[PDB]
């Protein structure tokens, strides 16, 4: 029940034991929600190396990592490459289209999927997964709907927390090896 | 009287019920008030996807959104274009001019207007609107003057908070549809 | 979904709608867990008027308030008499005997019962009730087990928080009349 | 506008200028809302010396102090005698009667009166007074209704804060004299 | 390594593994350091129920509890009797004599003893014991000397945390039974 | 320049060097400002043991401890007797008479005197003494006037902090001895 | 004595009354101390619009603004030109040289100058000016040396706070106008 | 025993006294763990001037500074050039290889080495050094393993804190010189 972020329920741990796919949102989850825009059309976004370390640990521990986001940017493709993420969907408002696509591509059951969100747009997908997750500073209306609420804020180590939770539940946390990138 | 951010007065809710136009300042409201500057003259500014979802909800729920700011940047024009904001005024030191222009263009009364500010130069317009809003971390002197002080700080989701307030007051929050962009 | 303490899940509200009996612990729930002891043999315990107002509200709005505690003190009886709590259990280490006694004396189903606890000794009862409640500053291992976690600490208005929640779910908050005692 | 606890609005300062009578609730205002009960019938309530200083200042700066509380206790009469409070009403569920009694006894208009409450039961009186005040930790549903919300919690200096505001607004803060008792 | 109060080092767990005797100070550890005094000579002190729960768990799980304190009060004997603590040393300025006697009476080595302190007077004993513990709000000069620093402050559940640590280290946590008294 | 409570100025350290007398207020300084009153006439006040330890270290290091308070209570006389304090001035609204009485009976210079206050009744004395100290939670208008401001609040170890400052400045901190009473 | 950031002493207000020149460090004062660096040699620094408004108020209200920094960047020249600052000294590791040059060029006494620093490299200049200022999050060793310590952190509104303090002291605060740039 | 960040153990101070080489991780230690990425393949990272100052102090006080990181970026090389760091290892999966290379290059024993890490990838090296340090916001599992945990978070001044600690232990802090760069 107890973790390094605090105690979690026996139900949350049992759901986490069956997770084979980890779907993430970008803005608000892998970042604090900020979009950096410039005068010459530059777009910047901050990622956390702690979350990078976690994604590497999960991908090398038989847990697939996928991303479905509403925005479309070349930088997100570059971040997926650096971490080895091959399943990526950008410009997706109705995220169930991309969700149905992953279940058909990876032949995976919805109960074996985990989703980490931060806004109300994430819920239609969170409602169908085995382990719905909302970040600490997710929109107040999403927090009570998720199976688990992270202690660490979005883009501060929230994805890492979930990665550590999935690894601990499946008995891989200590054995896990990753790159803090 | 109850919201997802905390209790509000009936006065504030009744004010928000009549709002047809939401005017926003940029620096300190849509951002955390930070101006990122570069050696080759590059300028950057950070926006929140949470605010964007709120603005996207507002514009689809028959509430116009406008922006008045003292500075001028192409990046602001891009952010407005991303969100579908068609009413934008930049390089404005007297904001009452643009305020009167919006009243004439929309055939609207000052009471149907809400204004979110963060500094003393916002007050001349806030004094005249139906709902004056100061952000959590606004200038200490502006805070006591506004009808509503937000819980969330500028650039962290304060606009979304205001958007959610206007939608709840008009019974639109439940079926509100936007994009986290 | 919206309350004055923060947003709650639909499942917590649905559970609260069918609550006809509320059971409360004393130490750490009605008080802050402190036991004032004296040289001549005095004993003191602090209660909250805010909790008193809520307890009065529930009892006048068709919700029975009962108390099960592990310590025995005359002061508890006086507080029960002031608020109108006619069902009291003191000096009870095994709380399962007192719980099954309340169900038989009032002909009530376990799903129509809500319990507010603060320690591991409270869990046996909390497992079988319809709405299990843990206070904000409850024991770390008890927090994730409960259906709902209060925002307000024990002896600071946590009982009031539950009372307000039950009244809001049953649509009795606007008509609720109590005394600040 | 600026005070030593933080800035106040020009409207609140204007409301505090007319005040001749200051009515104070006990539980949650002069105390932190705690009721200390014993096994022989002992009842204790914590008062703040800092609040006592401000009360002695108001009574010497041509401002009358009154107390209306829903509970009856001898300790309250003892505190009133220590601070020189002549007007006292206890065991009052319908506080409008004690409020109407003060208006006729002192030949004072409702706009010249100020109340400091903490719970919903205080509101019917707070509606009719010239300056309605709620403490920093007053019930969530009362806070947005008051004209002024104090920075200091109940029984921590919240009365003193109100007292300091009335003295400053009437230009008597510097020449104010009181005893820290 | 991970507990419900947060992670601890492998060395702390191994030091807590051997503990057969837990010694606690009264003021600042079992209380928040406050001494309530009266005009007629009444002396009062606050104790925490969850501390009592942990002590009840400790005594039942083959771990002796002793108390050495500098003050003398009848209420301390009353508290020790309620929880079943037989070893009590009141009016002890020099806390070395009581420590030397407890080693002789219980026939125990210094590495199987754990002391929880809060001030500089507690150090001479803590220097010799196998597990020296300082409470969260101990004197700033004692904190960096102890083997483990609690997260919970004295009189708020600090003793419980220590008890829960020893029980988990000895593997008795799941089957530990106590009373919230 | 550096203490265990944080860095202090050289001027404050030099002022604390010549200190031979330490005058303390009772309410807001030795206590947190709370006065407990019963229906029978019982009065209670809390004192911190760590605060007592510092006072004991001061008296046994050629630093006299005096007490001037606006309130009059029997319990304070008992507290002075326990801590070995011989100087007491209770029921003093005009503290300039009591301060003049200390410079005459101990034959001491104002610059060798340190005062620890909490309210505006303490400044008339503090203005003339060598080291004027305000507690962390002193009245907002007193804080800026003092030479030094404590990190710890009144009744939680504020006096101890002042005592530690005086002893280290006089180089007696390492050799100091007291009891946690 | 009263400001919108909290109470200040009569001595600090007297110092701020005579200020004609405000000297500011860049990193840690006008920014939060961060230096953004890129692979192609890009360099960014963040500034606050609230600080901008304050500087614009000072310059138009007969208070010259100067900058002395140990680093050198083109972006700083661009920021000064936007704010209308004509006195800029970059790459100065001995800030005494640029200090004496300002006193000669503007014909001004040291007591009529204010300095806002964040690290120990700022002290040699701060030691000689009429009003030395350390920011809220300045280096712990610098803080207790300054005449005034700001409530706001560097690059968050600390400069605005000082600007407001000088304007309030000189009776220019109300009449002063600026731009949120 | 006392620093400007708070008290430390004599053991930590003794370990810090021996240090001749300081090895730092970049991400989460010199920065706050954020990787800024753009659509044109730009990469930005934030460094603290306060850390830069302390690094300049270390290198001019006979304490070498080295950097080992799992990522590889040109900006880091530029940052090292600004601060005079000559020992830099990038793209380092196995940090023990770089650790072995450093000790063989500089003829230095592990006991004379300090390492400041933030994640589990740093522990293998930290296990061998004389002073292992974890930043205030390091991964929860790393914190209790280190000899010293900093008060300041990564990229906010945690590296400066370590530099200050080494200099104080070696009696160099008072006369150490650096540049805010």
């Amino acid at each position: 029940l107890a973790t390094c972020y605090g105690p979690v329920s026996a139900d949350v741990m049992a759901k986490a034991e069956n997770i084979r796919l980890l779907i993430l949102d970008v803005d608000g989850v892998l970042s604090d929600g900020l979009i950096y825009m410039g005068n010459n059309g530059e777009e910047l976004k901050a990622f956390n190396v702690r979350d990078g370390y976690g994604i590497r640990c999960a991908l090398t521990s038989d847990i697939e990592v996928a991303i479905i986001t509403g925005r479309k940017a070349k930088l997100v493709e570059d971040r997926c490459a650096t971490l080895g993420i091959t399943h990526l969907y950008q410009g997706q408002s109705n995220k169930l289209i991309a969700f149905s696509d992953l279940l058909e591509k990876l032949a995976i059951a919805p109960e074996n999927v985990a989703y980490v969100g931060d806004d109300l747009i994430d819920w239609p997908v969170m409602e169908k997964v085995g382990l719905s997750v909302a970040v600490a500073d997710a929109h107040p209306l999403l927090i009570p709907r998720a199976d688990y609420v992270t202690r660490i804020a979005g883009g501060r180590g929230a994805v890492r927390e979930v990665c550590d939770l999935l690894l601990l539940a499946q008995g891989k946390l200590d054995e896990a090896k990753g790159q803090s990138i």
